[PDB]
RNA sequence: CACAUCCAUAACGUGCGCCCAGAUAGGGUGUUAAGUCAAGUAGUUUAAGGUACUACUCUGUAAGAUAACACAGAAAACAGCCAACCUAACCGAAAAGCGAAAGCUGAUACGGGAACAGAGCACGGUUGGAAAGCGAUGAGUUACCUAAAGACAAUCGGGUACGACUGAGUCGCAAUGUUAAUCAGAUAUAAGGUAUAAGUUGUGUUUACUGAACGCAAGUUUCUAAUUUCGGUUAUGUGUCGAUAGAGGAAAGUGUCUGAAACCUCUAGUACAAAGAAAGGUAAGUUAUGGUUGUGGACUUAUCUGUUAUCACCACAUUUGUACAAUCUGUAGGAGAACCUAUGGGAACGAAACGAAAGCGAUGCCGAGAAUCUGAAUUUACCAAGACUUAACACUAACUGGGGAUACCCUAAACAAGAAUGCCUAAAGGAGGAAAAAGGCUAUAGCACUAGAGCUUGAAAAUCUUGCAAGGGUACGGAGUACUCGUAGUAGUCUGAGAAGGGUAACGCCCUUUACAUGGCAAAGGGGUACAGUUAUUGUGUACUAAAAUUAAAAAUUGAUUAGGGAGGAAAACCUCAAAAUGAAACCAACAAUGGCAAUUUUAGAAAGAAUCAGUAAAAUUUUACGAACGAACAAUAACAGAGCCGUAUACUCCGAGAGGGGUACGUACGGUUCCCGAAGAGGGUGGUGCAAACCAGUCACAGUAAUGUGAACAAGGCGGUACCUCCCUCUUCACCA
């Protein structure tokens, strides 16, 4: 019943110099206090924002251990942190994750608590972004197309997020408030103890099984720290950058970061040089390739998918700058899709996926229609719907082709094509097709 | 500058598939010698050919029509194709009799049947002249907007593949090829197919491995790749601003309106030349995934007497080069969204795909048409299958004969073997004297063990347990080294081989010669025969010491760095005060710079050290060393599912001038290789899981003389069943293979 670090943060020595938020909060505390105390946690096994879509298995506020916490029953648990991560099929961001145990199954909400602590008159932007998003995909909807100050857009390179870390200034700078300088010593017990397990003995970095689903939480935290001084540069920053070109938005990805107004080049020098000034001075991972020598013109580039623009293509450009679904993505995409030969002669095709005893075309309908949606669905704003369409064309022929292939007939492609499918009205119907293709293209996508 | 829009069709995964001899059971393969066959008219040469002509006939010669000549052809058959058709092929249900039904008997009448391939053994036979597919409605049954925006006009105003969807008439391919006819030689080692497996990744471009049985050999299909408003909508339409002329000037440039510096109308989208623009056909090559090799329609190649003719002049289209349009014209760069340089619009800039990569060479083959040159022939000169018959020869299977061990499953098996009366009238005598059977007579009621049946009977029974040779089928896709079983035979002069030397391949295999007796053969399948191998399993270490850098560091230390520990409601507190309700006091964690065990680095002694002795000679089987592993690996337990490839052939086919490819189970035999190894059902015997029916006064009290019978007591005295879980369980799909 750790209803106490609540105190250890809230009370926290308000006479002898303590908690950073001595400037925003003395009364925003008790609300979130009771939230943790009883609301998000009255019963960790049940009252949680946890793993069984709300919690772990039913534990009487952890019927065994977090019955109590103070005595260090789960004292400094390391949960030996094996290197392990998850990459998602778009909008480049691997996932900081590791083996969550009943302990971690609630450390999740624990650090979520400390998050809301660092949140209420503290935070900005739940996970990556500056305009608080709820998924990369939502971030992928929202954060992009809002500003065109002055030209010559930017890129961003280095990782420093699963490979290079401090983890010690990390836990300290934040410990200066609840881990009070005096009379509060039950704080960092796992903030530290995300103890990585690859014969190496750092912690809380290697997609920590100590806190697994919250490894992103701490990662986001340290990234927020990066931006805590992206601040000072944004102060120094758009002073003349909205002047060098103007006569007629610092990015927080979870992997890449560019800025607001641009337009000159010596400024780009300033950019990368200050980058270097703190890239090690803060992260200890440093600029690669001088991150971009910020680009004068625009270019067909990559930035989590909706390319920065300051026969699988078409001219779409203007005074206002615009996303681009970068074919680049689509290349690997269709590749791993493993359905279109790249060239019998500069030529794309259907091929099922070397799957000979395939499972049932019904669940294949599911597989496709799903991926169809998700792909197109999360594929919100992007210029050139065109190649999206030509994709969809191929993608579709793929679907029913795979289908017929599942049945070993006499070249049954057109048979299926003009027999089933939404066109010939395949319930077994596949209305998640061209119809649904531009249904999505319009719904929640133009929106 | 757009929304809708995109070729079909066989083989690979079934039967019979083991072998030992066939050799017309069907047959087939090919080989030869004998007969026929039929060739627009006739004759010719004299075969009775031929096609060779003589003259004459017919067809056609679109090379965008038109007459004539001059050019090429003209049977007959065989093969074959689609339709439809005994339905005997050949199968099912009834069917049939048959262990006594395990099953076996199905053309029995019915149904299907060119069986999904039987080619490696056919449903036949039959007719006729035809079956998808693909193009274009052959007619129409829905929409669709009617040109100047829509207003009512359907102004049929005009749009039928106008559109949703039924009728294709037509084609063409399907509905085709076979045929013997001057004789050579040279430009073939000609220009070109061509050497040469295999699998197992490394797949990173690496030129690796089994054994690679050829080397050398890495960059790589391409666009990056129409710039004369082809600038802004993909690969068709599909709207537009810009370029120019606004046109009419909507009352549509059709009657009902606003059109205006205009909706809306075409547009106002190089310079020429050149050609053909020719439709079709004839022949070649390109064509959407389970891949490879095929099969059709569509995509490019060439292709189609000349003349006398009448032609009867075609555009457009494109080709090349000129324009400059290039968004630049990227590439790479410097540099206000538009700028600037060698590009050159292909120069890496990429992209992509890849393995002894490609590509190249290498020396083993084929290498038509005989392309042509030149010889020669040249009685119209020549003339011998094209088929189909006969006669004979030789090979012959997946067909015939001869087969046949390894257990299996189940039934009788009268086989056996085992399963034999419950108490009385109460010695004497009888329950079959009354008892009540039991076992048993028809779902067998009683969800369960004596059919509710009367009871018989009172071993019989009919019960279990076993065997079940019987029977039948299970097993013949081969199936590491290993012997045994079944046979040393009928396979046997004649081929894994006689004996061998040679070549002999990666590799056995076949050449020189040797017995007639297994001589060499060497029988089949299926079983048993150890370690490969195999996954699992632990046991034991992943040393057994000691040495080989520390990650080691857990630690002690210390850098004792590192400061600090005050109910939990608490918002400068309220904490509840107490040395001190702040020394953190001396407990908590901070990396440990030294130790730091270890993961281990490797040496390792390996060899009577652990993890084997085989310990022999011999002590008597010990045995130092030495051969000997042994954590410096041994043991336990199940299984080994053909996927190929190279070489000799029943035969095959198809694709081919042939090579050489495709397959025909890794193809059938003998080698030699590499790689066999699950799911999903599933269907068996298991246990447990649970429950409940009881034959069995096993319990009720007992009628009792007991028994037989009395529903609790099935309170599971018990098979069982009973549903879940448990596992070798193919009985079907998994790639037979990008």
């Amino acid at each position: 019943t750790m209803a106490i670090l609540e105190r250890i943060s809230k009370n926290s020595q308000e006479n002898i110099d303590e908690v950073f938020t001595r400037l925003y909060r003395y009364l925003l505390r008790p609300d979130i206090y009771y939230v943790a105390y009883q609301n998000l946690y009255s019963n960790k096994g049940a009252s949680t924002k946890g793993i069984l879509d709300d919690t772990a298995d039913g534990f009487s506020e952890e019927k065994i251990k977090k019955i109590i916490q103070s005595l260090k029953d789960g004292t400094y648990y390391p949960q030996p942190v094996r290197r392990m991560y998850i990459a998602k099929k778009n909008s480049k961001k691997m996932r900081p994750l590791g083996i969550p145990t009943f302990t971690d199954k609630l450390i999740q909400e624990a650090v979520r608590i400390i998050l809301e602590s660092i949140y209420e008159p503290v935070f900005e932007d739940v996970s990556h972004g500056f305009r608080p998003q709820r998924s990369c995909h939502t971030a992928l909807k929202t954060i992009k197309r809002e500003f065109g100050g002055a030209r010559w857009f930017v890129e961003g390179d280095i990782k420093g997020c699963f490979d290079n870390i401090d983890h010690v200034t990390l836990i300290g700078l934040i410990n200066l408030k609840i881990k009070d300088m005096k009379m509060s010593q039950l704080i960092y017990k796992f903030l530290k103890a995300g103890y990585l397990e690859n014969w190496q003995y750092h912690k809380t970095y290697s997609g920590t099984p100590q806190g697994g689903i919250l490894s992103p939480l701490l990662a986001n935290i340290y990234l927020h720290e990066l931006d805590k001084f992206v601040l000072q540069l944004k102060m120094k920053f758009d002073r003349e950058s909205p002047e060098r070109i103007t006569p007629e938005k610092y990015v927080r990805y979870a992997d890449d970061f560019i800025i607001s107004v641009k337009g000159s080049k010596e400024d780009c020098q300033w950019i990368k040089e200050q980058l270097k000034l703190f890239i090690h001075n803060k992260l200890k991972m440093e600029l690669s390739e001088e991150k971009t020598l910020i680009t004068h013109s625009s270019q067909p580039a990559r930035f989590l998918g909706y390319d920065i623009r300051v026969v699988k293509k078409r001219t779409l450009n203007g005074s206002v700058e615009l996303l681009i679904p970068l074919q680049d993505k689509i290349r690997q995409f269709i590749f791993d899709k493993k359905i279109a030969i790249q060239k019998k002669d500069s030529s794309w095709f259907p091929v099922h996926r070397k799957y000979l005893i395939r499972s049932t075309d019904l669940e294949i309908i599911t597989i496709y229609n799903s991926e169809l949606r998700g792909i197109c669905n999360y594929y919100g704003l992007a210029s050139n719907f065109n190649q999206l369409n030509y994709f969809a064309y191929l993608m579709e022929y793929s679907c029913l082709k795979t289908i017929a292939s599942k049945h070993k007939g006499t070249l049954s492609k057109t048979i299926s094509m003009f027999k089933d499918g939404s066109g010939s009205w395949g319930i077994s119907q596949a209305p998640v097709l061209y119809g649904y293709a531009r249904n999505t293209l319009e719904n929640r996508l133009k929106a």
